[PDB]
């Protein structure tokens, strides 16, 4: 209830709408949720029952009969527009969809979903998210207060003060869904409860240009992860902040799908916004011309390349660095551009690929600062150290193309991590930094028609994050159930990670598949079918519906059956770091001298391997903290009023992992009702001859109730402070109460 503190009347939701919503006529014995084909879930009344086929009639109008297995049970109106979706007793997937769109009808932005804080995105002015309601959530807990990320930010600040532990906040959401507004909203609150906002808001647009590419859904789709630690003092005083970004996608730099784009910086220099870079970097003004920028899409609607450069020259004109590095970063990007155009023609009667067309790598060697001939000799003949004395190997045209892609993706990710440290030099102030309450952002677990290894690099990452959620829910639910005296849920996800992380798993089979002499992608699919078809329950053959182009294997993740396309994984998996060219990178007079300054994988380290190590390092960074999840979704394509398209919310219900934490709590008892709360409301179900009165102790006052409800012992579990019930009983507490209220 959001009175007492000057907040908006919808966030109250009491004495005007809730007390009349707890009595509206919705006969659940004749009202169900029917599955639509377009909305996919919508409320319907039923005229009469027939058994398996029920004659449904929805609010939009169809008199057809629908199978009983297709329709689902409908939530009561007393739990319609439910506040905490763990308190609801009929917790279907339309129990989040329909409740989210009708809480959107009252424009309830935030919503408790158990540990999740689900956030729809309407667009208006918000009186609630400013100072006088910071006064209405300072110290206010989860249960009594209405939903708010200043409330869970003050819970993270609360256990930050009390538990003496690094608290963390893992925002899951995509760009364009107000994600910059979401992160600004998170970091706005810590300065208020303190007694570098403009550096975060200034630091973001160049970050958006170096690391936020285009997937099919999002025209500024996130690829990497953010991790903004707002460092504190000893007793909760805001000290500083640092960022350390994870999982910048290498294959995104090199290999671009035609419905996808690269990172924006190359397109900015290809834009004619600044001509001095075009004279400076020897660029032919054309994205179609370059081999890196022609495998994908040149440009799409709703984005402008000169606006992207307008972001980067604003962030580059003023920040902590000097003016020469503004030239240097562009030197490295246009230095990446001239790599791939080199032919590397095979010698006659040999295998060693000699560049004879040496005009474009000459332009590269002018752009970097490397020598012209030494770069070509180093790419052509990599010299390695054996025992004491160096020997050279040859190469063929294929391995030198993987070298000239691998050095580019490596120098781009190390340049971007370097830039994260350079922004970190600005963002860090000399206050004593202790016990961060840092907030991570990451790309969403995204399911396209072209799930590739790029998509696997998103999917297994968010898979492991969801694995941290399942254990983290299980320890808390275990804590309340051991307080009350009443298989792990992470195992429900573990098998999929068992299919992906463990050796003789799909990432491992993809890694070792490269090592063979003549192993193509068809041989790789033949090997996956050899090792896992029927051997593991997750792995299954891909059904193709509705004319997908091609699907090669399917993994039933927590979002369900997700196909994949093998073709081209062996080319994009490789990262052979050519060592002598890294030596020439050290020798060149540029930033790179500072950038690129039992062994493992000198010639065979793959994108899957560094994904595995960076994800494990993010995990051991995250297992040392304490999470507080935030979800954030876009309404539809238009920044719009209430025209929310239910396929998008039903898809991001499963892609954010919200429906998982919805269904994990259902396997225990989610119906968490207090004894006197069971007597003030549901003693009406089957009372004695005397009304309530408060003359029996509420544990025995509910034992008097359950001793006459005709409910068996296996349905409920009795405790000490509360009593719990299985999902599917607090609608049974009203079907006979409406017989009492008939």
């Amino acid at each position: 209830m959001a009175a007492f503190g000057e907040a908006a009347p919808y966030l109250r939701k009491s004495e005007k709408e809730r007390l009349e919503a707890q009595t509206r006529p919705f006969d659940l014995k004749k009202d169900v949720y029917v599955p639509d084909d377009k909305e996919e879930f919508v409320k319907a009344k039923i005229l009469s029952r027939e058994g398996g086929k029920v004659t449904a009639e929805t609010e939009h109008g169809k008199t057809v009969t629908v199978k009983e297995d297709q329709v689902l049970q409908q939530n009561p109106p007393k739990f319609d527009k439910i506040e905490d979706m763990a308190m609801l007793t009929f917790l279907h997937e339309p129990a989040v969809l329909y409740n989210l769109k009708e809480r959107y009808a009252s424009w309830m932005i935030y919503t408790y979903s158990g540990l999740f804080c689900v956030t729809i995105n309407p667009y208006k002015w918000l009186p609630v998210y400013n100072a006088e309601v910071v006064a209405a959530y300072r110290g206010k807990k989860r249960s009594e207060a209405p939903p708010h990320i200043f409330s869970i930010s003050d819970n993270a600040y609360q256990y930050m003060l009390t538990d003496r532990e690094n608290q963390s906040i893992l925002i899951t959401g995509e760009s364009g869904a107000g994600k910059t507004v979401n992160t600004k909203r998170v970091i706005q609150y810590f300065a208020v409860i303190a007694a570098l906002e403009d550096q975060i808001i200034q630091a973001n647009p160049a970050l958006e240009a170096f690391g936020n590419a285009k997937t099919v859904r999002n025209d500024n789709s996130s690829r990497f992860g953010k991790f903004i630690r707002i460092h504190f003092g000893a007793t909760g005083k805001l000290a500083s902040a640092d960022i350390e970004t994870y999982l910048l996608e290498k294959s995104r730099v090199i290999f671009q799908l035609k419905a996808e784009r690269d990172y924006h910086i190359f397109y900015q220099i290809l834009s004619n916004k600044k001509p001095e870079l075009l004279d400076m970097l020897l660029i032919t003004n054309n994205p179609y011309d370059y081999a890196f920028i022609s495998q994908g899409e040149t440009t799409v609607a709703s984005i402008d390349d000169a606006e992207e450069l307008m972001a980067t020259d604003n962030a580059f004109d003023v920040l902590g660095f000097t003016s020469e590095e503004k030239n240097s970063m562009y030197k490295l990007t246009g230095a990446i551009m001239h790599f791939g155009n080199m032919k590397f023609k095979l010698k006659q009667r040999e295998e060693q690929a000699e560049p004879d067309g040496t005009e474009e790598a000459d332009k590269s060697a002018y752009l970097m600062g490397l020598n012209s001939a030494d770069l070509l000799k180093g790419l052509c003949h990599p010299r390695v150290k054996v025992g004491n004395e160096y020997v050279t190997k040859g190469q063929n045209v294929q391995q030198v193309m993987y070298a000239t892609g691998a050095l580019a993706k490596a120098v781009y990710e190390k340049m971007f991590n370097w830039m994260v440290t350079r922004i970190n030099t600005t963002l860090e102030t000399k206050q004593p930094r202790q016990y961060f309450i840092g907030v991570l952002d990451i790309a969403g677990f995204e399911i396209f028609d072209f799930n590739s290894f790029e998509q696997l690099c998103i999917n297994f990452t968010n898979e492991k994050l969801q694995q941290f959620f399942n254990h983290h829910m299980f320890v808390l639910e275990q804590e309340e159930y051991k307080k009350e005296g009443i298989i792990d849920f992470g195992m429900d996800l573990q098998a999929c990670i068992d299919l992906i992380e463990k050796p003789m798993g799909i990432m491992s089979i993809l890694e070792e598949e490269c090592m063979f002499p003549k192993a193509t992608d068809m041989t790789f699919k033949a090997k996956l079918y050899d090792n896992h078809l029927g051997k593991s329950n997750n792995f299954q053959k891909p059904r193709n519906i509705k004319g997908r182009p091609e699907a090669h294997f399917a993994l039933i993740h927590y979002a369900g059956t997700v196909d994949y396309n093998i073709i081209g994984w062996l080319q994009k998996n490789k990262d052979p770091l050519n060592e002598t060219v890294v030596d020439l990178y050290k020798k060149s007079s540029l930033k790179l001298l500072s950038n690129l300054f039992a062994k493992k994988g000198s010639s065979f380290q793959t994108v899957s391997a560094l994904h595995r190590e960076n994800l494990n390092k993010l995990m051991t960074n995250l297992r040392s903290t304490h999470p507080h999840f935030v979800r954030c979704i876009i309404p539809n394509e238009t920044k719009s009023p209430g025209v929310i398209d239910n396929p998008l919310v039903m898809h991001q219900l499963r892609c954010n992992g919200v429906l998982e934490g919805i269904r994990i709590c259902r396997k225990g008892f989610p119906n968490r009702i207090l004894y006197g709360d069971f007597r003030q409301r549901y003693r009406i179900l089957n009372p004695a001859a005397i009304p309530e009165g408060q003359f029996i102790d509420s544990r025995k006052g509910a034992e008097k109730l359950l001793g006459s409800l005709d409910i068996d012992h296996n349905q409920y579990k009795f405790g000490h402070t509360k009593v719990f019930f299985k999902a599917g009983l607090l609608g049974l507490l009203e079907e006979m109460r409406d017989e009492r209220l008939s």
